[PDB]
């Protein structure tokens, strides 16, 4: 699967739906199956859809992670075309592991057409997202996470581009 | 790789939208081998039944044959079913004519529907709700519109089905 | 395709029906690479746990080994997971012996079930509800029936497991 | 407090268990004016239709008349609705005879079921599913049994309804 | 006896239908003290927001004043909440006037909507979806009719609110 | 509505269902309605049903808070009979506001019949519960909570009885 055209139109395979999280799925490219990663014994729920960009490689060693805001949750395993608004910088027990924040391309979501950059997102929503990643590992032995903050679309673009070159 | 099936009485449909869904509209991409997001519908309308297509077919629309599938409960998108046609809904939108085959699961899959053999056996109010949905689900989309002409019997459905298999074969 | 896993303590399962599902019975078609509708259940019942099969195995009924998977929340149909067996539900139906392994996610995947290590750690009522389900869910289907012999330990589960793999490899 | 309604073609039902429900059984406490928890049920059985009672009636078992209500979608427990009878399910359990009126919403409330005027209008397969539920849902409790004698017409339903209003 | 509340910036609403619901429509019965079933909708549509009424008010149609309430997530039918008006949707049905106040929760209850103070703060796409719904939701119901005229401002909502209180008091 | 019989069989009116919480309901005794308190900004859900014991009065000025563990979530606004397993001690912005932990009476839930004390509950569940009340007001200015710890049924009973007294005055 291609990574997509670019930062304004790239592909994302959804692993976890908005409002999900009690079970964490991970896509297994080798087997071509959506797989169970872990059951999360906590009261936290994903504030948005969660997935990765195919044909990319982040420092983490996994494909680039993506957070996707949508009007309603998307079924895990589904592929969708999105555009970046910015990027969330964070680190966990493994190291640095930022997540791009995206919405669907205009062709797929007219309701979000007015949302063009990170500033068009309420700080409240960003706070809730940051809060989720700050705390969702609280009850997991040996696991932790710290959100450094948010950066703009250009930062997202750079990490996206660098992610393409790192792949192949 | 997936056959259209045996015939009008037992053919394959891949479900893209579950009954009562539509807020998010999925579409299967044969090239990628993934169910994909087509669009998010901003309208208050919801699909009145399951919606999908017959693999290995080609309608006059240039897209695989559309199929509405009535079932006791909604089916998960991305799932393949065996169905049988009861008839076909004729309509027209901005892109011209279009038709939707109306089907139910084969008897083996749904004994409860065995007595349903034709459009006559479907609640007139259900057929009306299906018509209304397609009449109305494009109301808020710019440069798009739709109009339902009427319903036609199983034989008409059979003709469109057979023809769509031919078009596919010749591609 | 997909291996069965390494052992009775750590093997692969593809989920076909989610816990609390069943109104539609799905089956995974390996030849087509699609989850398919098997049939719609006429009875007003629901699966008491997730239901699936072990890839690259072959039970006596001609299908891969059946597996019942207990999880904190239902798993989406079509998903592959890593599990470990607690025991096996011995049963026969209209097509012969078709026993089903009872499993839970491997520790790595479910810390909440770390303490569960045997059937005896499972609620007695739950096991009863599971037996009752398979005894009854085919009531309104002509010529279909089930008789559950009873539950047996992990060792019974292992032999059945390490026997279905032989049939498949042959 | 709350009347039984106008008649067999239009009477009141307080819903206690929604169609597809059953994992938790509610019952309405008239003395407190609250919907309460009755019991949680282990069985994998789910109610094949909505379940409730007619207020201001008295059945054999000392409780108000039981009603099964078929609707296009489940109804929230604790809600009051106006229904019309199609017939009556005759049955006996370990505590004696305890029939249940089968009903649908009045026409003004559900056009969809307008064509359903009597038991004959109900598929025998749905009746079997309902009968099966009440015969099996107490299986996990030995020495607790249930037997459905069969289904009787609207006139038999009307007799029991009026008889139960008498006792009250 | 539940009062209408303090005023247009803080009044009471009893929710009857949750956002995204509607397949069953409920009505609160003050006389019986029960939420009741009004009707089942055949149309394949869902409410674009929560729907309820202001207690201790009387609209021209003999029922309490209708209110549409936008919230972050659906509210359970039968629940009371404190809201503030943004405007009013003018509409008529088969019998006559049946306008509906549009509201959001008071700031105390919903911080996230603090910046929303007038209709212009609501996306026109949502308002269009709401208007479309009320124009079309009776389409399949016999002897019913609806026509949405447009949106009016907070001052208009206030007028209607205060008058409907007057009517109630007048008996 | 009375508080019920005692610590082993008392009445709870449910306000928030297990797995709910996005809308925080609160029962208004004056109006006789379940009402919206506020919408919760965090991406979290109650790890169990939440409610109160009628005809009680805790120190914060409200009826005694109760957490009820059930096999499935209970509809908000419903009354149920429960039995205490223990009590979660904690302070919030409004001061000491402990919450009794309970399960249904045996008649209502025979599956929980063997659960008689906190020891009988998964420690991971207790941790998920403590964590929830520690964090659920994170994005709420001037609201905060400190869980002191879990205490036994006798502790629960003492608080229960003390809340009865306060209500009676
Ligand atoms: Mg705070
Ligand atoms: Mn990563
Ligand atoms: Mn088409
Ligand atoms: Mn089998
Ligand atoms: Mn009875
Ligand atoms: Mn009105
Ligand atoms: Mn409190």
């Amino acid at each position: 699967v291609s990574a997509g055209k670019g930062i304004d139109d790239f592909n994302v395979i959804i692993e976890i739906p908005a409002n999900g999280g009690e079970v964490k799925y991970e896509y297994d490219k080798e087997l071509g199956f959506l797989t169970v990663d872990r059951f999360m014994p906590t009261s936290m729920r994903y504030p948005c859809n969660y997935g990765f960009v195919p044909s990319t490689l982040a420092q983490d060693g996994d494909p680039l992670d993506v957070l996707v805001l949508t009007p309603v949750p998307v079924q895990p395993g589904v592929l969708m075309r999105v555009r970046a608004l910015g990027i969330m910088k964070m680190e966990d027990e493994a190291g640095e592991d930022s997540k791009v924040l995206a919405v669907p391309v205009v062709k797929a979501c007219r309701a979000y057409e007015a949302i063009q950059s990170l500033k068009d997102i309420s700080s409240l929503l960003l706070d809730a997202i940051s809060h989720f990643f700050e705390r969702y590992k609280d009850l997991e032995p040996n696991k932790w996470a710290k959100v450094k903050g948010w950066e703009d679309k250009e930062a997202a673009k750079k990490e996206f581009e660098a992610s393409i070159v790192r792949f192949k």
